Parts: C-alpha cells; sequence; structure tokens
C-alpha cells in the first residue's frame, strides 16, 4: 500500500557533476563535501566536452533492461492507476544532443518543453507540457524504469516533487567552467548507499556513487547455509564495539571504492582483532595478514577519509635514496618522522650509548646504498661501500625485466641491533610486463591508524618514481600486511572515519624531466585534485 | 514435461563414511577414488562411535527449513497429484535398525517428523511419535499427505541401497571421515553416471580425525540493489587472454562445481587464474611461462595437514632439506647421500661455473639457507668450516622471541642476505617468515619471491607448514595458520597439459601431521619424527610428459 509515485513508476534521476572553480578561492579548495561536485554545463554543453567512461556509464545504465522481472511491474503500474526505458529531459539538453544520436538509441525519448509542438517531431519522441503530465503519460506505456536525464532545471523540480527515487551520481574529479549547476541534495532527503571503483578517463578521475531516498536454482541456496552449519554465532569485539557506530558504513550496500581496502580492514580488526600487550603501556588490536591492491594507473591512493599531508614523506623517500642516515636532515627541514627514534633517550634504551643523536644508524637508506658495508657514523664517507641495491634494481628493471630477483631488502639481518630501529617496510619486489611496473611491498609492523595511510602513498609514489626513470608506465601497488594493529586510543577516530564515504581518488604528477632516480626534488611532486574529509586526530587526548 | 518421485517431494540422502580396513596384501601403495569412503556402521553401531561436528551438521541439515519456499513447495507437489485451491519441519526416513541404534533420549529425532521402515515391527510396538511403513511406496503415499520442507533418507545401508536403486535421491550429502575403522556395514558403491560430486565443504578435525561434506548431484540422463550491481559492472571485459589455448571443455568437472571451499581449491584456483589470465614471458633457453604478480593462500594448520591431494606428494625430501637447513649445513653431499636430490641440479660443476663460483667445489652450495639460518653475516669459506658462534643464529633468535617476547612485531627469519647473493649457487625463493603469537597460537607467514605453482610449490606449502609445526612445538604453542605469500607467481607451459588434468580432479580430505612430542628443541628432529596420517590422493602426475 504504497501511496508514492516515484516508487510505483521507478523515476531515477542520472547525473555527471564536475568541481566548479570558485572565483574567490581558485582551484585549491579548503572544505569538501558531496555539494563539492555540481558543475552540469556550460554554453549550452558539458564542461568537458567527452567523457568517454561516463558515457559507457550513462548508456549502459538508461539502457539497461530486465525483462524477465518487468511484469512484476506493469502489474503494479495498472494497478495504481520489445521493452525499453525511458528518458525525460528539458528542451535545452535535447538540443545539445548531437543529430546523429538523436533521439538516443533505444531508449524511450520524452522532451519536457512547452514550445515544442508535437508535430515536429515523429509519434516516437514524445513531448510533455509540465510535471505532472509525465506521470500519465508513464502509464499509456509500456517501460522497465523511467530516467531524468536532464537539465538543471528538471533535477531541481523533480527534487522538490520528490518524485526520484535514486540518483546516479557521476563525480568528475577535475575542475572546468560551469554556468549551471545540480541542486544541493538535501542529506535528510537522499543519502548514499552505493560508492563504485574509481576509474581515470579523459585525462581524469571519476567514480559513480549512488543516492536512495531514506525511506523516513534453490536446492544450491540451502547448501550454502549447510556450509556455514560451522560459522561463528558472534563477534569476539562485537560487544565492546557498538553497531550504531557504524549505521553508515555498514548502511552501504557496495563499497567498491579502493580506500575501503584500508576501511575494511579497520572494520575487520575492530571487529576481530586479538587483544594484546603493548611496551608503549596502551594496548592494541591485532591480526596477521592482510591484502590490499591499488591500480596506479587509475589514481593515487592518498586517503580521503581524512586529511593527508606529503611534504614530509616525499622528502623522507629522497633521504632514503640519498642513502642519508642522519637525522638533522630531515628536521632541518621540519620533517620530524624520525626525531623520536633519534633522541639520546630513545637510543640508550636501544643500548646504543656510542650513538650520537640523531644518527640513526644502518637504516633504510644505507641498505638500499650500502648494504653489507661497516657502518661507523653518519658523517662517513661511504662512496661505493657495500651493494648499491637500488642502482641493481633499475638495471634489471631496465635490462632483464623478466627477472624474478628484483628486490629491495631493507632487512640487513647482521644492522638490526646497529639500527636506531629495524625496519617496518622488509622489503620490495618488482614485477614488469608490456610496459608496466608492479611493486609488492612486505610490511611485518603495521600501525592502521596512523602510520598505513602515509605507507600506501609513500610506496606509491615510489613505484611511479621507479617507473619513470625506466620507461615504464605505474601498473599495481601491493600492500602486504604481517602484524596488522590498531592502537586502542584510535578507536574513536577511526570509528567516526568509518563512516565517512570516500570520495575520488586524486591523481600524481612527476616532473618528465627527470631520468634518473637521484634527481627527484620536492618541487618534482604534484598531488592534484585532492578532494577529502576534515582532518582528524587519531590520538584525540590531543 | 512429466515429474520425477524425487524432484517432487524433494527426497535427499545424507550418510557419513569412513575408511574400511580392508586388506592391502602388504602394498603400501593404495589405490584410492570415492568408493575408498564407504564403511557405514559396525556392530550395530557407528564405526567410529561418535563425532561431534559430523553430527553437528546431520542436525543443522536434517533440521534446516524455510518456510518461504514451502509456499512454492506446497504448489509444485499439489499440482502433481492434481489437486489445488504448526512449524515446518523436516522428514527423516530410516530404517528399522538405524532407529533402534539411536540412543532413547534422542528418540524421536527432536524438531523432525521420524519415519521408519519395518516389517517385523508395527505401530503396535512403537510408544514414540512415529510414523511406520513397511514398504518404500507407502513413504511417498505418505509424504503426499504431509506438510513438510524436504525429506532425508538417514539410512541405513538396506535403505540407501534401495533408495538409489530406486532413484529416489535427488542429492546425497556425504561425509568423507578420513580415518579407517572395522566395518560390516557399508554404502552402496555410488555410479558416476549417475551422481556427480558438485561442491566440496572445507576440511575439519573432529575426534582426532580430519573429514569434509560433498554433495552428489543426481545427472541428467532488497531486489532492485541487483540492478545496481549491473551497472557498477558496466566496465568488465568478458573475455580471458589465454582462453584460446586453454578450451572451456578442458575444465568440465572443475568449472561443474558449485561450492569449493575445500583448502586446496586456494591452489588450484591460482593455477587456473594463471592459465586463464597470466602473462606470456620467457625462461631460460626459450621456455615459456605464463605468469601474474602477488597472490596469497591460507591455511590453517589446527584443522589439517595440507598435503595436495589431487596429486601424489612424498615428503621425505623436503623434510631430510629442511632437517639440513636447520643444521645450518651447505654441504649438497649430505642430502645426496640421504638419495635427496632436491638440490643436486644446483651443484655441478656445470651450473656452479656458470654462475662463477669458479673456485667452489661441487655441491658446496655457499652462503644459503641453512647458512643465512644459523650464521647471517659470517664469511662463507667452504661447506667443511666451522662456524660455531659467526654470524647471527636467527632461527635461535627467533625462538626466544616467541618464548620469551610472544607479542614482538620483530620474529622473521630472513634468507635473503643482498651480500651474500652472488655468493649462492641459487639466490632463495622463500625470502622470509614472519611469526606471529595468540593465545597460545603460533601463525606463520612466508613470502615467497618467485612460485613454480606445478612443481615447487605444492612442497613449498607442506615444508613450511611443517616448520610452524616445529617451531610452534618447541615453543609450546599449538601451530594455527600457515599463510603463503606468492610474489612472482608462474606456471611452464610444459606443466599445462597436466595441470588440466589436475584441476579436473576433487581434492580428498586432508591428511593430519604427527610430531613425536618429545622432540623440546627445534635441533633435536629426526626423520623418524614426523608422521604423515591418512594421506588419501590422486594418482601422481609427472608435470613433464616428455621425460
Ligand atoms: N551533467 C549532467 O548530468 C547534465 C548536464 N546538462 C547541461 O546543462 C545545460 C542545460 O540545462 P538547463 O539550462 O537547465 O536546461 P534544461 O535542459 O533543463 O531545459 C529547460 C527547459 O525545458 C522546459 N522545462 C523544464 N521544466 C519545465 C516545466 N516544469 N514545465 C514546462 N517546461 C519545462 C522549458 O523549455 P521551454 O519552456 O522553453 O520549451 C525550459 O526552459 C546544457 O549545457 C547541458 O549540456 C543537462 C542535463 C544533465
Ligand atoms: N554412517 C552413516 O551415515 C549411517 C550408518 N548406519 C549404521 O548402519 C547400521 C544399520 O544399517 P542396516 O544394517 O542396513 O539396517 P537398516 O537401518 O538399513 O534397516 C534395515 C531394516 O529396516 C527395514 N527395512 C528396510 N527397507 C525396508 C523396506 N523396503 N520395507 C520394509 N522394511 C524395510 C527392515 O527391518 P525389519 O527387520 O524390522 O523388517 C530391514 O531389515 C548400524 O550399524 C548403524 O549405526 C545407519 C544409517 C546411516
Ligand atoms: C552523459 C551524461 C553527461 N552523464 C551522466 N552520468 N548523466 C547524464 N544525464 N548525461 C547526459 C546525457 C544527455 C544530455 Cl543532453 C545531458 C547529460
Ligand atoms: C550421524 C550420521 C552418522 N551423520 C551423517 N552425516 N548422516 C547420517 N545419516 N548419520 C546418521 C543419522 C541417524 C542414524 Cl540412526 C544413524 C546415522
Amino acid at each position: 500500500m504504497m501511496e508514492q509515485v516515484c516508487d510505483v513508476f521507478d523515476i531515477y534521476a542520472i547525473c555527471a557533476c564536475c568541481k566548479v572553480e570558485s572565483k574567490n578561492e581558485g582551484k585549491k579548495n579548503e572544505v569538501f563535501n558531496n555539494y563539492t561536485f555540481r558543475g552540469l554545463g556550460n554554453k549550452g554543453v558539458l564542461p568537458w566536452k567527452c567523457n568517454s567512461l561516463d558515457m559507457k556509464y550513462f548508456c549502459a545504465v538508461t539502457t539497461y533492461v530486465n525483462e524477465s522481472k518487468y511484469e512484476k511491474l506493469k502489474y503494479k503500474r495498472c494497478k495504481y492507476l520489445k521493452l525499453q526505458n525511458v528518458v525525460v529531459m528539458g528542451r535545452t539538453s535535447w538540443e545539445s544532443i548531437p543529430k546523429k544520436f538523436k533521439p538516443l538509441s533505444n531508449r524511450i525519448n520524452v522532451i519536457l518543453s512547452r514550445t515544442l509542438k508535437k508535430e515536429d517531431f515523429d509519434e516516437d519522441v514524445y513531448i510533455i507540457n509540465k510535471v505532472e503530465d509525465l506521470i500519465v503519460l508513464l502509464g499509456k506505456l509500456n517501460y522497465y524504469k523511467c530516467f531524468i536525464i536532464g537539465g538543471s532545471v528538471v533535477y531541481q523540480e523533480f527534487l522538490e516533487k520528490k518524485l526520484i527515487k535514486k540518483i546516479y551520481f557521476t563525480r568528475i574529479n577535475s575542475t572546468y567552467e560551469c554556468d549551471v549547476f545540480f541542486p544541493e541534495i538535501n542529506e535528510n532527503e537522499y543519502q548514499i548507499i552505493s560508492v563504485s571503483d574509481v576509474y581515470t578517463s579523459n585525462n581524469t578521475t571519476l567514480d559513480f556513487i549512488i543516492y536512495k531516498k531514506t525511506n523516513n536454482d534453490d536446492e544450491e541456496e540451502d547448501d550454502f547455509v549447510y556450509f556455514n552449519f560451522n560459522k561463528e554465532k558472534e563477534e569476539k569485539n562485537k560487544n565492546s564495539i557498538h553497531p550504531n557506530d557504524f549505521q553508515i558504513y555498514n548502511s552501504l550496500k557496495y563499497k567498491y571504492h579502493p580506500e575501503y581496502q584500508y576501511l575494511n580492514i579497520i572494520y575487520d580488526i575492530m571487529m576481530n582483532g586479538n587483544k594484546q600487550s603493548d611496551r608503549t603501556g596502551v594496548g592494541v588490536l591485532s591480526k596477521f595478514g592482510y591484502i590490499m591492491k591499488f591500480d596506479l594507473s587509475q589514481y593515487f591512493p592518498l586517503l580521503t577519509t581524512k586529511k593527508l599531508f606529503l611534504r614530509g614523506i616525499i622528502e623522507e623517500l629522497l633521504w632514503f635514496i640519498r642513502g642519508e642516515t642522519n637525522g638533522n636532515t630531515l628536521l632541518n627541514k621540519n620533517v620530524r618522522i624520525w626525531e623520536a627514534n633519534g633522541t639520546r633517550e630513545f637510543l640508550d634504551n636501544r643500548k646504543l650509548f656510542h650513538r650520537e643523536v640523531n644518527d640513526l644508524g644502518p637504516i633504510y637508506g644505507f641498505q638500499w646504498r650500502h648494504f653489507g658495508a661497516e657502518y661507523t657514523n653518519m658523517y662517513d664517507n661511504y662512496e661505493n661501500k657495500g651493494v648499491d641495491q637500488l642502482k641493481n634494481i633499475i638495471n634489471l628493471i631496465k635490462n632483464d625485466p623478466t627477472s624474478r630477483r628484483i628486490l629491495l631488502c631493507a632487512w640487513n639481518v647482521k644492522d638490526l641491533d646497529q639500527m636506531a630501529l629495524p625496519p617496518c617496510h622488509i622489503l620490495c619486489q618488482f614485477y614488469v610486463f608490456d610496459g608496466k611496473l608492479s611493486c609488492i611491498m612486505y610490511q611485518r609492523s603495521c600501525d592502521l591508524g596512523l602510520g598505513v595511510p602515509f605507507n600506501i602513498a609513500s610506496y606509491s609514489i615510489f613505484t611511479h618514481m621507479i617507473a619513470q626513470v625506466c620507461n615504464l608506465q605505474p601498473a599495481q601497488f601491493i600492500h602486504v600486511l604481517g602484524n596488522a594493529h590498531v592502537y586502542n586510543n584510535h578507536i574513536d577516530s577511526l570509528k567516526i572515519q568509518l563512516n565517512r564515504i570516500p570520495y575520488p581518488f586524486p591523481t600524481l604528477k612527476l616532473n618528465p624531466d627527470i631520468k634518473n632516480i637521484e634527481d627527484f626534488t620536492i618541487s618534482d611532486f604534484t598531488i592534484q585534485n585532492y578532494v577529502h574529509h576534515e582532518k582528524i586526530s587519531m590520538d584525540m587526548a590531543a
């Protein structure tokens, strides 16, 4: 006994909005939200011109029909009063459509206009006079679903009339000039229930999310239940971790966005992690073994559910490449990532009494460029001492790309004790095929709340660097987690974070001129179109 | 289209079978097939007496009902009889002896309609709420009168015999108890032409025996969010780059399966993934391989020893190798004198010279595994030198951390000594091991840089599973998960036909591994301290059909 039209006639909306350039601030924005993506059109045309991928989506969604499911619909459409779908649109829009493709192939075409006269058009192409008019027309017709493909004005009113069931919203992650925008969706009316994978098309990233109106053969089916007869009736920390804490996170239907690979792990550890001791005093929840994969050819996996800064980690990466072990080099650039591990107190607890403060010992950088060399102090000359692994893996990539020995290992067993701290990131393995570079990095200890996000970005950038100086395109960054833990003092922050819906990922642009791994400088890196949620202090006590 | 009794009334059979105590005439090498599992009962009772997990499964299957589907089922059955316009239960049918084998406190089976076949007894002879029938046909008449979800034939042999004989069974829920017991009753030999295995469950351990659940099938002769799934998969290319070299009909059995939950499928699926999507690359002297990058397999060592069953595997070799590793040895002669040739090819004059190790004695493998495990950092001289207290004894170290600082996130064993690589006859394929300890249980992750799925991987999995057991035992812990990480995973083309065959074999429940409980030091193990039990396996497959 549903008294709602949009729900009976299956009236959906579908669009694609890009970011709009604020004459006040410019491209680099200070705050974001769903209303960030609102650019609809410009000069009677699309802000971008052609988005080969979004186009394929538009078509696929509006031309898709499931005939074996139709009767159920008609049964109720007639009760309330070659199958195809219905595509409503405003005059202006219908006009911006190129002749050869108009009217839309395999669609029901209906133009909501008051100047257009039935005659001018053929029986096929319909023409309505107003909102209410449509509804009736849908009665005297046979269709699967009805899609409002624009324009702005049509969207605007239809949202007021509350005649929209769902909104297929495409987020174009780039800025363009616009003159017409999509209505600010009221989060009390419509809410995101699905977010797709992230892609790159026409030199820009984009994704697809779904807005849903807030309501406020068989033999093998039982065999599935049988095989589950021994499944857990409950979760370890299910109690300690409440449910109304993740209603949004758990309200989503399809979470294909890559960021969920990180978020889902957070969830698993909060719901099933093992409670353990920790020298730091506080406790943690830990699990053993996880995998995340990012397609660097489609996006740069910099988290968006919170804010992340990259200057620090890029400088750290350049510091590694130079083979330095001098913490002062980072402190003088205000990169305090290693400061705690280079203090008098920290070095002494490691029993390195004869080590100068900030002399981190034979860590990463030294192992990458001098594995095997005898470590004296951070100021010594190590030219041509030890094994230059970095150089070697680059030559392997260039001259023997099919090798299965392209590894960069920082876990020098003989030098662990001499290190301020043993490496968390154990090694890197590279793989090359059809001019593409993928990288696997094994991490023995992973702090999901604070370190992992930076760890992801760090190696993604590194894969980009190695690829460029080898004339390859980055492909996959595979992150293998050993001990994965969440600090108890981060649980509250992570709960907030798991309920934030990801924005399409940004992209990484490297100065194309740099051709040798050793020539990169801080200015040679640029993160573009990074749309993100607000900063979150994992440690809320400060 | 006519209707078939078994389908209209949904008549299923559920059983449990073990391995019989049949004679072996002294032939160590026993042959295996499904008929291997056929022990129903003995002396009026179960061959094994009791098995919690299987019984829990039996109760789960025979009492589960989905009242939603009945509406549809009432339609069918009614339309079949030509008739058409309170808690739904299943029907269990059983023979006289089966009924008498049930313990009084469990009679009649709870939440189920109990039907008993008999001639020597009538309703007057029963106190319980049950139905008696003196002939099969009566069951059909009765089913037509009752309101039930599904009908299950739960034995005994005589009963299974007639129901399969009369072609009344739609599917068979078969439990394979992987152990041997004295028996005097057997389940009928299932005809491969009538029934085909369509699902294989995960493997488990219960009452000192592993077991799995398989389903045989009778062979021939919010809904809107569903549309959204279609949309999001709009960018899918329904193509596979190697389907042309690997035809569909070559994986009939493999693809026919519905549920592939047996742990062995983690291996098989990777193989299948590489054959259908691998990358074509070169090798040593034009040899071809298909490869992918980055895989992961997980094995619950508390429930089974993951020794592949779709082909025969011997472990004497990889065990000796492991003890050789633990002893820190680099002398290939030691293995050869035990008729273990795993390292033979890598220690020849020709091989060593090709590696530029001109001054290395034949079979002196150099600073490999063993050495790095007990002396990482020490200068390698020759396989006969004494390296006592030289280099870092990683093995000893990781054992102390597991014992005294179990929460440490530094318990790693690494054989990839960047400085010694060139001095090694061959660089290590198994780069490292990380251990994890929680609640008295030990888990292990092993990263392998290069993986030969056809030959190597099967042995690699067994090697590290055994090592996890050994380490867990000398540390007073219980083995848990062996997690295998694959970097460069490849399949040699010379192996494709052999693997296509293997992919079409159904896995048997895994065996178990037994270690002499007295060995408490990682260094005190000997070949006679390792025992594999109940290894049911397919025929050995020679990967290379050109030898
Ligand atoms: N990214 C996206 O998803 C979309 C982008 N666009 C872009 O935006 C631009 C067009 O949008 P827009 O300016 O809003 O124009 P519209 O396409 O929405 O058409 C508006 C016109 O349609 C008729 N109309 C609308 N509502 C009613 C009503 N209630 N009753 C009677 N007639 C009505 C009237 O035409 P009249 O009375 O004169 O006959 C009106 O002037 C183009 O540049 C196009 O490329 C358009 C749709 C979607
Ligand atoms: N592992 C497993 O899954 C199972 C094991 N078992 C075991 O097997 C043994 C019992 O099997 P089994 O010896 O074959 O005995 P059954 O359970 O099959 O019972 C056979 C008897 O039931 C009656 N019966 C069977 N068919 C008919 C028919 N068509 N018409 C009339 N009466 C019929 C007759 O008894 P009557 O003399 O009264 O006329 C007959 O002698 C026990 O050891 C038990 O523990 C049993 C079921 C399953
Ligand atoms: C192709 C495009 C931009 N993309 C989406 N996701 N939704 C629409 N309604 N579109 C659209 C189609 C036709 C016209 Cl005239 C205007 C916009
Ligand atoms: C418990 C057991 C062995 N287990 C399974 N999977 N199938 C049966 N039919 N069983 C069974 C049920 C009732 C009786 Cl009387 C005998 C055996």
